[PDB]
């Protein structure tokens, strides 16, 4: 029922982004199936478990706060599709960075950028256009992704001075996740099921921003120790962080706890599509111990994340319901 | 006055941006001054004249319906600069496809990208967040800049299938012209002058984007002839229409009266970087007499755009004059 009803609302956020290009922007059937494919393969296969999470914040309300159920579950569904049409423009840009006469391909990924975002507000202000919920709603998305945008900056120059391992420490590592990740991945989600279910000013949102916070944070470190040492076949992807230098829990937390010349041999060789370099990294997280440290350091997030849920319970149960589903999924 | 004010509310947006950053975004001192720099190196140093025109169809509309007077003139400067940042987004976006181990320059360009965007949405939520048409400002500036993603997907593909000189039509020509330029250039500004003027229901939208879409054809035929005809040194860039095969206003005006051997030539010569294929099509341009055609039809859309002011100077006397002020810069 879940999933079912999230790509049955799917096919008719599409129907009407595509039509309306169709009869209000003079749209050619050419580039209406090019568009359609286009938003197929962008949009849908990953798990959607930031548009579902939307969903389930609904659901959990509507239990404890006929006519409105429906409409509340539908808006929750465009929501879920909002920050999954989000995660599809950010994934795009990304690949815009490593993918490399005008270059149509180039082009056209740009396009494709632009246009999942615009789709993002097209169909808020469409299915939204008497919702007394639009006009905040607009404003807490259209901050949270700026939020992404700034912690993107924070992570491509964690290496440089802005016009270098100084901006390697904890604090900054957790300002790359906070900003980059945990907004829209984990808070933008449970707001958006605040507001279509009317429940935004119900919940303690200092308690909520400190979970998600502390949810991407834990995603990220085992993100971040699997990219190193689970294998490509298994990972999914080649991991790449050594070759980016780019600034991991892993190479934070070896700088704190490594020798002066463990770190000359740390710095010498961080950075560096060399596969004897790359390996000389992964050795020195070895013999640092550090999958020892990673499994302390989620538990200690971990028992944060499982004593703050009870908090927001004391105030808003039905919202603690959803959290821990959210959090399980972590 | 005009300009003088402009710039000094361009003081105040920036300083509220980059404080932002800094007291709620936990942004260092060496960010926030790059951030200034790129601000400035991608805003500032253009003629103005979208945000300008925001200002005087406000002081026109003052003028015929002291504490409303500096407040509508206020939130006008804040709209002109939001089309002014727009504008510096697409500019980015526009170089990153000609452009071209993670390569941060590219990665910072796409970055500067969404910042400036996103920008546009910050100053709007901040300096209108108490005013009745903040909602109504944001859907009409997304829904415009939606219709510019359209109309370069249609400029970008005007010469292939979407997974060809079939599209080289002067029907398809303002359609690209329409939507990637006239909409954000010459509509939005006069729509946002209304909308902080309180006077948006008091027009005739339909003879307006009527003008909006003339406006903005008059100006783009006239760029691409100069595109072609007027040498670098004199034209402020190299012109590349007929490298990038371009559907310029002189391709779909040659295609309608050449020979069938010409169109044989010009198609065997268009859209190659080759000197003497690109002279070769110079030569057909010239012995078509287009810029003979050039002088008339320019005449004929210049008479168009005369007599419509005037239907709708009959219920909007006011703003007619600032739209016969932006005709008269056109
Ligand atoms: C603004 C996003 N950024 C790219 C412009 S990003 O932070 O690198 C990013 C890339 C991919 C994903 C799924 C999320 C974030
Ligand atoms: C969405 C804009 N497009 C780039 C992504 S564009 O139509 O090519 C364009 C480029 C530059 C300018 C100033 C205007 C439009
Ligand atoms: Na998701
Ligand atoms: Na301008």
């Amino acid at each position: 029922m879940p999933m079912q009803m999230f790509m049955q609302v799917y096919d008719e956020i599409q129907m009407f982004l595509l039509e309306e290009l169709e009869l209000k922007f003079d749209m050619d059937p050419n580039r209406v199936r090019y568009l359609r494919k286009m938003m197929d393969t962008t949009c849908l296969g990953g798990k959607y478990n930031r548009g579902l999470t939307v969903i389930d914040v609904a659901e959990s309300l509507l239990s404890l706060s006929g006519a409105r159920r429906k409409r509340v579950l539908h808006d929750a569904c465009v929501c879920g599709w909002m920050i999954e049409f989000l995660q599809a423009h950010y994934l795009v840009e990304d690949d815009i960075m490593d993918n490399s006469h005008p270059d149509v391909t180039v082009q056209c990924a740009i396009n494709d950028g632009l246009l999942l975002k615009s789709w993002t507000h097209m169909m808020a202000m469409h299915f939204f256009a008497d919702r007394p919920f639009l006009q905040d709603l607009l404003c807490r998305f259209n901050r949270v992704d700026y939020t992404t945008a700034v912690g993107q900056l924070y992570d491509v120059t964690s290496m440089f001075d802005s016009n270098d391992f100084a901006e390697f420490t904890l604090s900054n590592y957790k300002r790359i996740v906070k900003y980059k990740t945990a907004y829209y991945t984990y808070l933008l989600p449970l707001v958006m099921g605040l507001i279509v279910s009317e429940a935004l000013p119900t919940v303690d949102m200092g308690v909520t921003e400190e979970l998600a916070m502390l949810m991407g944070e834990y995603f990220q470190v085992q993100d971040d120790v699997m990219d190193c040492f689970t294998p490509p076949e298994r990972l999914g992807k080649v991991g790449t962080d050594i070759q980016d230098a780019k600034c991991s829990w892993l190479a934070v937390t070896f700088l704190a706890k490594a020798s002066s010349a463990q770190v000359a041999e740390f710095k010498a060789n961080y950075g560096s599509g060399d596969s004897e370099k790359v390996a000389t990294v992964r050795r020195l997280y070895e013999e640092a111990d550090l999958q020892g440290d990673y499994v302390a350091y989620e538990a200690a997030v971990a028992e944060q994340v499982k004593e703050l849920i009870e908090k927001l319970r004391l105030c808003s149960p039905g919202f603690a319901a959803s959290v821990e589903t959210l959090w399980g999924k972590t």
